[PDB]
């Protein structure tokens, strides 16, 4: 079969604009299918030498096989651009969520996080660090089940530096992240769903860097308790000592943390999501 062509879809909303690409909602014409197609502009990328960033997104993205991810279903281009056909997911940012809810209860901060440990899991398992796992990047699909997306940026074990308020410490003063890199942004994440803010959070990036180096960050009065001790296990200096890495012996013990008492882990994809509080 030929590859597709832009004449084989109708360009919709633009879902998001980034530095180096639009993502635009399109429906397949002949099957009325919707894609988010990540539409890169060749000359923006050639000029910021960041070809790689393109290549390893497209690399990734093929081999991920699981629901807690975004698939990309094709690749086509012309002369301006590359288009990356995109799973859509429907519900948009988790972010979204914490900006319009302010906090997520206890109900829907476990299940969510679940589904996070769940995905992370399954991207260790493939040798993938994500490396800049953050609300706006892992989307919610028509379920309201998440799909984890923003791969360009991902290292596969076979300079760069995250969004500030998640990066790992070892990335930042060694130069190097790890699998574990991601469960600090868990960390990260998991105490944003339940105080609704960041736990490192200052003026400028160098003051957040500084904060984060530091381990220098408090718990609000609302935080769930369970919740509170397992942040706490996440949100550790030494990248080989955090609940669920491998020199912790893995994901069983992290998935045995009483926060997640009453989850069922077998088939999370199937069960229907907690209503966003
Ligand atoms: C800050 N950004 C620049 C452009 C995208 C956005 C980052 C978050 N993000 C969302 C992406 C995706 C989707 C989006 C759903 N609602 C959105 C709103 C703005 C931008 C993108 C999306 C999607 O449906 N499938 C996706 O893969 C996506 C795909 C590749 C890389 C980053 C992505
Ligand atoms: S759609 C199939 C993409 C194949 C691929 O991996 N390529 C094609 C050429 N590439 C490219 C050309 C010009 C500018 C940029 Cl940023 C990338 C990427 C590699």
């Amino acid at each position: 079969p030929r590859k597709k062509r832009p004449e084989d879809f109708k360009f919709g909303k633009i879902l998001g604009e980034g530095s180096f690409s639009t993502v635009v909602l399109a429906r397949e014409l002949a099957t009325s299918r919707e894609y988010a197609i990540k539409i890169l502009e060749k000359r923006h990328i050639i000029k910021e030498n960041k070809v790689p960033y393109v290549t390893r997104e497209r690399d990734v993205m093929s081999r991920l096989d699981h629901p807690f991810f975004v698939k990309l279903y094709f690749c086509f281009q012309d002369d301006e651009k590359l288009y990356f056909g995109l799973s859509y997911a429907k519900n948009g940012e988790l972010l979204k969520y914490i900006r319009k809810i302010g906090s997520f209860d206890e109900t829907c901060t476990r299940f969510y996080t679940a589904e996070i440990v769940s995905a992370l899991e399954y991207l260790h398992g493939k040798g993938i660090i994500h490396r800049d796992l953050k609300p706006e990047n892992i989307l919610l699909n028509e379920d309201m089940h998440i799909q984890i997306t923003d791969f360009g940026t991902a290292k596969v074990l076979s300079s760069f530096v995250g969004t500030a308020q998640y990066v790992s410490p070892e990335l930042l003063t060694e130069k190097s992240a790890c699998k574990s890199s991601d469960l600090w942004a868990l960390g990260c994440i998991i105490y944003q769903l339940v105080a609704g803010l960041p736990p490192f959070r200052a003026g400028n990036e160098y003051l957040i860097f500084q904060k984060i180096i530091k381990l220098e960050y408090d718990f609000p009065e609302k935080f769930f308790p369970k919740a509170r001790d397992l942040v706490e296990k996440l949100l550790v200096l030494d990248a080989t000592k955090r609940l669920g890495c491998e020199e912790m012996e893995g994901y069983g013990p992290l998935k045995a943390h009483p926060f997640f008492e009453s989850v069922t882990w077998e088939n999370l994809h199937q069960q229907t999501p907690p209503k966003l509080t």
